[PDB]
């Protein structure tokens, strides 16, 4: 018996979404509203593709250019899977990061590396750096750890080095988003 | 004691060969002297880690996935490779890149398989080729992708998004040097 | 608990220094800074903030290699050094940085190749080849082992080709530089 990252990765499986309006991948972040966390760039009609085939309509229920996270509501959801989402604040430089996609929607994409720096301190503010690759493959997708918690949204708009948005911020900017539709 | 990837690159490295304008080459028949390696880098002579040299004949390449298999003229002593079943390969699983180009010594590369068939670049053709994230270059082209075991799972080939590469699968491989053997 | 590389990092932090570049603290007593011939008036920054002034001892041009003394040193945390004799292709490699202080960098991976192994060009003879990626943001600083101990110094100036000094050159280099700036 040989160590892998094929045992967490189907876990986390059904949760990232193949996004089609021009193609990316997504999260779903609550599975009773059918919430899907994906990328603006990604969407400048929207259909979300699963794992197991089946597709949805999504709406656009808001975005945030600066951060390049937008926020889709499924169109009549049934059987979903939501990813765990862990806190980005408990973050380490070292920490082992897992970038995950499905685009197209024939299979799961996955990257691997480590956390390589938080904050100011690399080459935005806000974001996460990684050494794991991010590309148009797993652009929309998730951010994990071991565990297969949750620890920041893939973008490829911005050498070995890759930008994540971290959970935190994109739970937040979501929480916002989410707020500002119910004043609509 | 540190854990790392020379033990199991130590015992992988005689299979590993310089295919001589350079490459790499993976031993997969050691009685036979069948030596798989990628098209585009292909009279051609092979060398051995130990320094021993060649000749080889060229049976037969592939265009479309890049293979290319050699005859070793007047073999002896060879080691091949353990090949694993590349059907049983998943993403997730941890992939190792490895070359002798030049004949200097070994290059090794680190990585996951990321992606199985059209699953990562929906382009046609692209079908069964496996993806990794570790770095296929033209040190490690033509030379083995290994599990942790130092068994084959795929031929590296350089070429194609970026930072991930592209490999034939062992059973594909196997199963297209079969069809060069016979015609 | 999940494994990680941060606490091996956490440990090493204090001799990774800011010169733009990073900078090793090779002995602590004198305030011998290895960096970058490249990156090279001088100051050098720690983790804690603190700046000092650094004059300039000597230079490799060959090695990409320059040693700074630290003027008037206090607490300083100098790094254990390996010895790069041993090293074998497929040992684990983790490059760490610190430019302008704001926070540590770090890149995975392993020892690629050795003795001009991987592109046979002339000058190569001497250097260590990584998959780990060197940039900018570590260029100057440590490549470690899992130990924490110098392998190699990052150089940036010449997909996974990332080239380091091997330590026990880095070191050798030191001394010649020392003994020169003596008889001098």
């Amino acid at each position: 018996p040989l160590p892998s990252l094929a045992p967490m990765l189907e876990k986390v499986l059904p949760a990232v979404v193949s996004v089609r309006v021009g193609l990316g991948s997504g999260v779903i972040i609550n599975a009773s509203k059918g919430y899907v966390l994906t990328n603006n760039h990604v969407i400048n009609k929207i259909s979300i593709q699963l794992n197991d085939g089946r597709e949805f309509d999504a709406k656009l229920i808001g975005s945030d250019d600066q951060s390049d996270i937008a926020l889709l509501q499924i169109q009549n959801p049934s059987k979903l899977t939501q990813i765990a989402i862990a806190d980005s604040d408990k973050l380490r430089v070292g920490d082992f990061a897992v970038a995950v996609g499905n685009p197209f929607g024939l299979g799961q994409t996955a990257t691997s590396g480590i956390v390589s720096a938080l904050g100011r301190s690399g080459l935005l503010e806000n974001f996460i750096q990684t050494d794991a690759s991010i590309n148009r493959g797993n652009s929309g997708g998730a951010l994990l750890n071991l565990n297969g918690e949750l620890i920041g949204i893939n973008t490829a708009i911005l050498v070995g080095i890759g930008f994540a948005i971290p959970s935190n911020m994109a739970r937040t900017l979501a929480q916002q988003l989410i707020d500002f539709g119910e004043i609509l």
